[PDB]
């Protein structure tokens, strides 16, 4: 049968259907996955989104920045799935930095509020989201949340790859209150996916340099990798995502999986 | 319809029921592989073993130290598996230090000629290996070693850390290789197993002290693991090479996956 | 004669003669330099203790959340200093995380608000007072920073650990602007030190619980140094301080220096 | 006065002019240390050389691959410094791998004997050295060997690569017995270096594709590096060897300094 068949999962994070997320949920549902799915902010747009998926899903608001929401998404869940069920897998594709904390302006410009704001959506609500699902979770599941790797300083990214950087060591701690309920909490760590905000700086949304800057970095990326990188094919790590939420690496926790064609192991 | 339905792999290691490489092959088995087991002397003693496995595996002789059981290896691969057919999937799960490099013996009083030895066995043959059968292995395979995470000293394990350490690195070249095949190459960082070796160390081989310092490795790794770690079951470990020679971590090369309970990610 | 002859340094975060900052200073006027200071809140206290150290030197008020403080820094450290001259140094020594992120409070208990607090001064400050500073500075120069090893998860420490692996990121990105004066970058991460928050006969943040736990690690590390760990010897973190400050490690930035005994490269 | 003080301090691996290790032994003279140099092989032309130093001093001959010159090595520093006086200092500068083990040559053509002798000479030796200097080494005293990061795999590199991450392991467990007397065990991971055998690859000795490879190396270590990379001067990474034989990196042991620039903490 399929590698997640009978599993309950919540996937977050879809906005188009060039999202992370997105695939996540096809590949999952692919897999015989149910799933519950949380958006944000535009929910008539996710859900014109999420109609194109292969099944039907939930779909639940979720904003990681409001606290009623939280509070509220466990209860919220368990109407979707059913009283006397609980999740089996967490899907983290949250993410989100504004143009003062990564882009074209300066380091030292972005202002701590625009960090601050950065840093909670990206880093803090992978926390949030595991306090608010872990009482509804089984034992032998699964917490996955997207990163990228912030090991090394690069242009561009910059108060992102600090979030990321955060996101790591929020993870480690996860995992720490997850194995009181048998849960697993671990990291995606993907190369560069051309989702809609991608192909928009590779077309020059912010400048003719954030672009080449970008193309530089995949060029460098698929390179080094040994069995390449399409930036424009995000089912690898929608597989990789998959393979954490089943049953096949099952003491692998507080981690991080690359599924970045094996560039970070690579220097030239 | 199992996790490596219809993959024809090679699965080198098994000396006793106990060794990683016998549940890496019950795993693969329970998994619908066709597998190929390469023993290293016994033989007659090691089909014994290999009898009590779900289904029935050619065994072939190989001692990673000789010239000609690598020359001729692929020939006697392929001769198994039948002409017209090539491997999917290769797994290394050979280690050896003789008892001057690893247990109670003084880290200075290893004599290089034995150091060669276990180096030779433990990480020069996994580029050996890699060499013989990446001609005989199809796009899309992939290639698993052993490994016991050698990025911090630990006391007895001494030279065999040092081996540990080159085969990290010998794995991140051996990826260089195996990408120009379509085929990836990774390593499974596993927590400690009561094989042949920790069994007999444990029981008091090297003494009281010896016995009592991998007990307290062991108390420790439990107690570090956030979903704890039983060094008496190789299964989680077994599932994670087979989550690795699946296709279900198709952008993860020349890595390591750490199948440790989560240990190497806590400090205590 | 003094290794940091006639050097002029910023020196930030003297609370107490128990601050690594007031050690910092020491073993820096002992070593020939010349030295700036900053206090925070306290400015009475800090002044009784400043007038503690081998030499005078100025007091700046500088709370590192202060918008104007910072705007302001520049100005006032050329005052102290002489029109004409330029800072050789900076050191920053400014950490902080509210009891709801450190402690025994649950991980998940910390709200935002406080967690955003706490990054703010221990992470992105370091960016701050480099923008602010950097413009005054000698080609030549290095920034340092206070760093506690973030890499792995382990208790108590928890968003400060988060807050830390922030901070690491922040520098290599700092390195980055810094290149671009001839100026380097980089953390000093220290073994754990019985400074104003560790202390456990007088003051200290840390009680009853924790206070059991940071005796645990404490014991742990001096265990894991191979040269040892003495918590009530700032000393070994002042002199790694200096050493950064001076031109014997001129072709190292963006990166960290483990004053800890060594206890970060050991398993057991 | 100098930073090496009053030091007596054994150099090895001083073989041309371009020698890392003739640079660290004229820094170190100059720094005020009184040195015992060690040669391999051609002793009539390092002395031609060491003739060149600052200062004079004498000189041993040491194959590291020889067990009577090890054997009798305290015995002969003894002799050469005087009864009762004791070493402050080693510098372990060798390092060695045939070409079919680095170079042009296919990664998996390597034999086993000669990655086997490069092994010996670049990993081993570390610890050969360690446990014959260890006994007349004085407490508060230092070994530094040089290394080249193997964290990622490179093009050439090959087995020299798969060697320094073996010098690597061999460094942590050095730490553990260099601590018994109180000496500090560290390497330094330099960038590249133009010595005789880098300038003839980059020259045309392995051909011109191998030359290409070399520059295009170095042009990319500048680059990533915030304060650049100079190949044609050995005098920072020299320093940073000597910041590690002084006191005033005293509480690092087992670690690895990086002298490259910062070129390892950027990705781009
Ligand atoms: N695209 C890449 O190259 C790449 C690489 C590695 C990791 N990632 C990470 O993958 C994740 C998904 O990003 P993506 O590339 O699919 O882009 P995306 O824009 O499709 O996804 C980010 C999601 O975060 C959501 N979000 C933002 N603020 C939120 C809030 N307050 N509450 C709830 N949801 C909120 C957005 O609605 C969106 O659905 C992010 O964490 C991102 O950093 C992306
Ligand atoms: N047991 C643990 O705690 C642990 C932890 C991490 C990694 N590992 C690694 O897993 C692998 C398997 O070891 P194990 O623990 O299952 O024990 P094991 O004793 O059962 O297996 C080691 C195998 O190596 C084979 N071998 C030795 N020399 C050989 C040679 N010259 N040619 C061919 N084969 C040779 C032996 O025949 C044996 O089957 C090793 O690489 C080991 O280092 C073990
Ligand atoms: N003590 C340890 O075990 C240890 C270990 C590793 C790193 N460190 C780090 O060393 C640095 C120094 O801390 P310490 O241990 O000497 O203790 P400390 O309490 O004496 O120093 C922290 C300093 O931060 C200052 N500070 C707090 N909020 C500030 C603000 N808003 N603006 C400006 N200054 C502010 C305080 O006034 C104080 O001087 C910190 O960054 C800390 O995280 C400490
Ligand atoms: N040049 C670079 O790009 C670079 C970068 C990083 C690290 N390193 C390392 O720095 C060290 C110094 O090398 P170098 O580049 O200055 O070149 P080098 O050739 O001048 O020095 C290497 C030394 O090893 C000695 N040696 C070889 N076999 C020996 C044996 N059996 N016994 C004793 N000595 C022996 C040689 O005589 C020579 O003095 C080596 O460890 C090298 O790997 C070099
Ligand atoms: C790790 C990662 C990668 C991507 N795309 N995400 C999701 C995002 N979350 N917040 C973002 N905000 C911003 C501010 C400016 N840009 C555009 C831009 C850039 F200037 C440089 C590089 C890439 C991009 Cl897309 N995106 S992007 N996370
Ligand atoms: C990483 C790992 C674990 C196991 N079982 N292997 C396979 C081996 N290959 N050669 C070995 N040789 C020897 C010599 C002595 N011992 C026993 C011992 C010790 F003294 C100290 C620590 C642990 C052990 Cl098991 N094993 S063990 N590799
Ligand atoms: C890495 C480091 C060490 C120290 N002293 N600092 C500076 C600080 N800045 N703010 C702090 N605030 C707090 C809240 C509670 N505590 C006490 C406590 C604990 F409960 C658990 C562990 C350690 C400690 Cl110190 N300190 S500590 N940074
Ligand atoms: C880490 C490091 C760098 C250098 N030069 N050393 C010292 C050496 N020890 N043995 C060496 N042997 C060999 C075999 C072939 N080459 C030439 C060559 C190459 F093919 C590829 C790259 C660089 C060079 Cl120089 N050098 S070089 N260690």
């Amino acid at each position: 049968a399929g590698l997640l068949d009978g599993k309950r999962i919540l996937v977050s994070g879809i906005i188009t259907d060039s999202s992370i997320a997105f695939h996540i949920a096809r590949v999952a549902q692919e897999q015989g996955a149910q799933l519950v799915l949380t958006g944000f902010d535009r929910l008539r747009l996710i859900q014109r989104i999420t109609d194109r998926l292969p099944a039907k899903a939930p779909l639940l608001e979720l904003d990681v920045q409001n606290e009623e929401h939280l509070a509220s998404l466990a209860g919220r869940v368990t109407e979707a799935i059913g009283a006397g069920n609980k999740l089996d897998g967490v899907v983290h594709s949250i993410g989100f930095m504004p143009q003062t904390g990564m882009g074209i302006n300066p380091f030292f410009d972005a202002p701590y509020a625009d960090v601050s704001k950065g840093i909670h959506i990206s880093a803090y609500s992978y926390a949030s989201m595991a306090k608010a699902l872990l009482p509804i979770m089984n034992p032998g599941g699964s917490i996955v949340g997207m990163d990228f790797d912030p090991s090394r300083a690069m242009p561009a990214y910059n108060w992102m790859t600090v979030a990321k950087s955060a996101l790591e060591s929020v993870n480690r701690f996860v995992a720490r209150e997850a194995g009181k309920y048998g849960v697993r909490s671990n990291l995606v760590a993907a190369g560069p996916i051309r989702t809609l905000a991608m192909s928009a700086i590779v077309g020059g949304a912010l400048g003719e340099e954030a672009g080449a800057q970008i193309q530089l970095l995949e060029e460098g990326w698929d390179q080094r990798a040994p069995i390449g990188w399409n930036m424009k094919d995000a089912t690898p790590v929608a597989k990789t995502v998959c393979a954490l939420l089943s049953d096949w690496l099952p003491a692998t926790t507080g981690d991080i999986i690359y599924a970045d064609g094996g560039a970070h192991t690579q220097l030239l």
